[PDB]
């Protein structure tokens, strides 16, 4: 069955619903004891979004190696991403260790610092080249070199530097700054532009450490990233793009971490966007 029409006979059927939650009932379930420590209560943003155990980003230090961050490793596509939340107010300095640590060449933010009135995320990177950000409970400084604002997305070079070593690093933060506050985009046009946008940067390619994706949980919009990515990569190295299969390639995900697409509008925008990637991809 050629996925378009899985998903115009879902649609003509009206089984959206009926679809995701098949994927939640036979999502995997490994413990999360780290991230339930009375230790880590502070360090994470919502009581029910915890990274596995065996899949989790340990910080390298002594004291507390907790983040809630996840390594989705993805073995025929050959490739790897790092699922975090939104940096808290106390954990600003604890992501931008991970991203030292891991070597990784990329950032993929996919919320605003504020929607539907509420903070969704601290503001974890500078606004003016002259104003740089120092983490003194990290060792590290990150200064604003250059912003591109398009209509659809903003790309930043920022320069991270470890205080201990005085090495240096450029980051690329690329920031998707207009899914909507409420439901998903009508058209995933935009979304592709952007992803294609990571791509040629070098961010997903293994000369790097994993990108970094995160949204306020880092399961819902990040899902849809990672997901998005790994098919359409899927289409273009097997013999029969048509044996590609959307909810196997999810359950494998949620084997990493849980809750990978939030709602059925989300697997429905999914399906949309590797459908027009693959008129487009095969
Ligand atoms: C319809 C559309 O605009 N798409 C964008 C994107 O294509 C590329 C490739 C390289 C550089 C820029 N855009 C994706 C998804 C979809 C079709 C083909 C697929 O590669």
């Amino acid at each position: 069955m050629e996925m378009e029409k899985e998903f115009e006979q879902i649609d003509k059927s009206g089984s959206w619903a009926a679809i995701y939650q098949d994927i939640r009932h036979e999502a995997s379930d490994f413990p999360s004891r780290v991230a339930k420590l009375p230790k880590n209560k502070n360090r994470n943003r919502y009581r029910d979004v915890s990274p596995f155990d065996h899949s989790r980003i340990k910080l390298h230090q002594e004291d507390n190696d907790y983040i809630n961050a996840s390594l989705i490793k993805m073995e025929e596509a050959q490739r790897s991403y790092i699922l975090t939340q939104g940096p808290l107010p106390n954990t600003v300095g604890h992501f931008w260790e991970m991203v030292w640590e891991q070597k990784s060449r990329g950032v993929v933010m996919l919320n605003r610092v504020m929607e539907k009135g509420s903070l969704k995320c601290a503001q974890y990177w500078p606004q003016k080249e002259e104003k740089e950000m120092i983490f003194e409970d990290t060792n590290l400084k990150l200064t604003l070199i250059s912003e591109d604002i398009k209509s659809y997305y903003t790309v930043r070079q920022l320069e991270l530097e470890n205080l201990t070593t005085q090495e240096t690093r450029e980051i690329l933060h690329f920031h998707y700054t207009t899914w909507p506050d409420f439901g998903v985009p009508e058209s995933p046009a935009s979304f592709l532009n952007f992803l294609f946008k990571v791509r040629e940067s070098g961010s997903l390619s293994p000369e790097h450490g994993p990108v970094v994706v995160h949204c306020s949980a880092g399961i819902g919009r990040s899902g849809t990233f990672c997901l998005a990515d790994t098919c359409l990569l899927l289409m273009d190295k097997r013999k029969d793009p048509s044996s590609v299969d959307i909810k196997k390639v999810l359950l494998e995900m949620r084997k990493f971490r849980m809750g990978l697409i939030q709602t059925a509008d989300q697997l429905r925008f999914s399906y949309l966007a590797v459908i027009e990637g693959a008129k487009f991809i095969m």
